[PDB]
């Protein structure tokens, strides 16, 4: 699409480049740019990437509205990002009807009664996190995070899954942590996805050669494995319900996606929310006594008493504010409309950017600081869903949101718990975001970790 | 080859954006943009055509060195343009070996005896101009000079190359003229041209599908056109020499390669020369006057009385120098070399930028001015063939230059003898070049034609 179409529609934007559109802009990160064009546009504008219109809207109503209501008429997709291969069939991949098949059958995967079965099972990693904790910390050596958590993440993903049980911190040689090990979170600045997003043109010729942004050999390792497995966890579930339909190869496409999307995610919350309790050892104090007023003496966690929290729970919603690892939310426009007044031409890619609402003035006081008493029950009334969206929102937000929040809590009750943490000389304070395109720190947190 | 060549080796230029290299900075012209950057980086210098390193060369040292010395190890070829399908085998697109055995086979087919015999049949149309320009100046309408021209090319090459022999303005229907009416110059700043500038990874994939630079439609036709004359100028002469051995479709290319070249150039020079001549009524009196004490009372022109017009010559050359339209010159690099001290690494394209140093201060009184004087034989032994090349240097050179002096010449002679040209209030003064790849007016030239 032409750079002509923000102009004639009368909406402000960064003059683009041919060819480039705005993408030199991006040498911020997805998340600085975002912020700038609020401040200097206001409420509502556009820009290209490559040749993609991207209209960035800000108003709660709208949002509400492209986000809720015309989902399933208008803004039912997000933007196609590369060669997928057979993963097209993945729930957040898929589009359209095809995709409100697959919501449909997965929805009641994710009930809080299945969430509810699967804690004793996480529960049981929280232990095992513990352990290698304890010998590490023990030590006196300052911990990574992210391989703590990581670990911690597919122990949980490896076992709510595939009902496979390992000890991935001391298992590095399986066969089933080498590949799920791989499936990262894609980085929409590096120079792969930079160029497939200047040459879409590109995206049909790698699909004809095979090549697919989900490694080949991972995706073998899983399909050949559940293959097996079903000879014989969010597998069976899947399982068991054979539009309806879950086929075969979708049901290992959505296996494989519920990997993806919660492993590097969660593990990365994780770090983001261990780093503003060291920094903060107050709030590090409180909770770790909301957690002994609930679960007496090391008591071990369940599903309701998770639930009890608030201090935790504002802990986590905090958190999130700061860092919403998604950075933006976006749906392609199916056809022509007008929303709360607003021509939406069809092609054009609606993206609301949550990182800088988070972080807007507008609805939040001194947004920069970690502040959990922003979510407290007596002050939180005021805060807007469709500003606050960590996991989105309406018909196509996180399908996973719940059971991501428990598996987290879970790692956060038994860890402290059982233990403190703490800056370093190494510790980097303030934290500084990446300068690429997924959110993470700059350079991975380093803590101190004490028994109790 | 990426951006970092002119950092590492040194050499000053304007700094390269992202996939584009510096193609923004075409937005004025090959003409204006070479000359801004030898203003303001000195002798040498390099910039970026996408990710094509071009390092422009302004010693006239140097410029031997890359056009005469090392032409046949290092310097032998032009930098490849697009889809050519056969064209591939014409004399100017073709490579190393193939090329030196092809430059070897139609040498002799331009030698000065050969256009010596082919002055009667250029002489022919220039009576067959005055006629047309008779008629259409008599009306006392402002003459169109491309189109008038432009009919005067054609009916030179048709007759030149193929015997066939037509009065191109009083005969559009002709199927002959319908076609060598499309074998334009092409423009390598526009659209077509400037995406393979940067997708140069697209030719291979245009060249399987067919589509080529020169419209097939019109290489059908001669292709076709010359099969059927072969059954029964430049044809013959070329059917004559039949490494070694003219082919088939080898000569083919070289007839269309021919009309390619002399067509659009011939007309586009003998404009701009008329518009100097309204322009500045003394030099064209001057010339008139020694016209006429050449070949007195409209006495036909020859060869011999060609040669011998001083101020004929002066006028053309000094309206060489202010309209070279190739306006760069320029080779590919072969291999890693030092020339002059220099490092010119594999691959790298050499460009001499002839419409900058034609206008370059250094070597040029009132560069601006247009002043045939300069040429003139008792003060011309102090300008450099390596600063001056309206037809390039070396074993490279156009092989047609002689040819197209004599063609022109013998144009204005008989327009000259016969007519007046005049200013106008259409007639744009001064002259102001277009903005795109070729070195062509802004606007076409209009100017009034009077009978002597
Ligand atoms: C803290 C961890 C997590 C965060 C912050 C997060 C956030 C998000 C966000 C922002 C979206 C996009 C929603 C939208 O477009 O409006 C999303 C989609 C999704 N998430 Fe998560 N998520 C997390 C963990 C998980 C987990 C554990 C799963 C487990 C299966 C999961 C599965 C998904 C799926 C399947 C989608 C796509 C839904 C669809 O297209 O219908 N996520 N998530
Ligand atoms: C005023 C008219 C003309 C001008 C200014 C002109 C100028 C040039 C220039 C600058 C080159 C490039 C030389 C180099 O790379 O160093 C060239 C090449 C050439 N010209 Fe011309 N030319 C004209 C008319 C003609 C005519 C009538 C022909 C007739 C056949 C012709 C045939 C060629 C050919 C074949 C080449 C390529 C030579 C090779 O690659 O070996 N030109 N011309
Ligand atoms: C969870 N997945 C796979 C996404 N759709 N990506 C995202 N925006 N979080
Ligand atoms: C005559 N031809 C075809 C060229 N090589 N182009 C040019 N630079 N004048």
């Amino acid at each position: 699409h032409s750079h002509g179409l923000f102009k004639k529609l009368g909406i402000p934007g960064p003059t683009p480049l041919p060819f480039l559109g705005n993408i030199l802009s991006y040498h911020k990160g997805f998340c600085m740019f975002d912020m700038e064009c609020h401040k200097k546009y206001g409420k509502v504008w556009g820009f290209y990437d490559g040749q993609q219109p991207v209209l960035a809207i800000t108003d709660p109503d709208m949002i509400k509205t492209v986000l809720v209501k015309e989902c399933y008429s208008v803004f039912t997709n997000r933007r196609p990002f590369g060669p997928v291969g057979f993963m097209k069939s993945a729930i957040s991949i898929a589009e359209d009807e095809e995709w409100k098949r697959l919501r449909s059958l997965l929805s009641p995967t994710f009930t809080s009664g299945k969430l509810k079965e699967m804690v004793p099972i996480i529960a049981q990693y929280g232990d095992v996190l513990v352990r290698n904790l304890r010998r590490e910390a023990e030590t006196g050596k300052p911990v990574t995070l992210k391989d703590v958590f990581g670990a911690y993440s597919m122990d949980v993903i490896t076992s709510t899954s595939f009902g496979v049980n390992i000890d991935s911190l001391n298992n590095p040689q399986d066969p089933f942590v080498e590949n799920t090990k791989k499936l990262l979170r894609f980085d929409f600045l590096d120079p792969f996805f930079l160029s497939i997003t200047v040459f879409p043109f590109l995206i049909p010729i790698l699909e004809v050669l095979n090549i697919c942004v989900f490694p080949r050999e991972v995706t073998n390792f899983l399909r050949k494995s559940v293959k097996r497995m079903k000879e014989s966890d969010f597998l069976q579930l899947m399982i068991d319900s054979q539009h309806k339909a879950l086929s075969d190869l979708e049901l290992v496409a959505q296996s494989i996606i519920f990997i993806f999307a919660g492993y590097e995610t969660t593990s990365s919350v994780l770090s983001f929310i261990m780093y503003e309790l060291a920094t903060h050892p107050d709030v590090q104090q409180k909770l770790q006594e909301e957690i002994d007023a609930v679960l007496p003496n090391k008591a071990p966690p369940t599903y309701d008493t998770v639930l009890q929290m608030e201090y935790l729970d504002m802990v986590v919603n905090e958190t999130l504010r700061l860092f919403p690892i998604a950075m933006r939310l976006e749906r392609v426009c199916k056809k022509d409309v007008e929303i709360n007044g607003m021509f939406i031409p069809k092609g054009v890619v609606v993206m609301i950017p949550s990182y800088a609402l988070h972080r807007d003035p507008k609805y939040w006081t001194e947004p920069e600081k970690f502040l959990p008493e922003r979510f407290s029950k007596k002050n939180k009334d005021n805060i807007d869903p469709y500003i606050y969206t960590p996991f989105g929102s309406g018909p196509r937000n996180c399908i996973g949101m719940r059971f991501a929040l428990m598996n987290m809590k879970l790692a956060l009750i038994r860890v402290l718990q059982n233990f403190s943490f703490k800056p370093c000389k190494e510790t980097q304070i303030p934290l500084k975001l990446s300068l690429g395109g997924l959110l993470q720190p700059e350079k991975p947190v380093v803590l101190k970790v004490e028994s109790r």
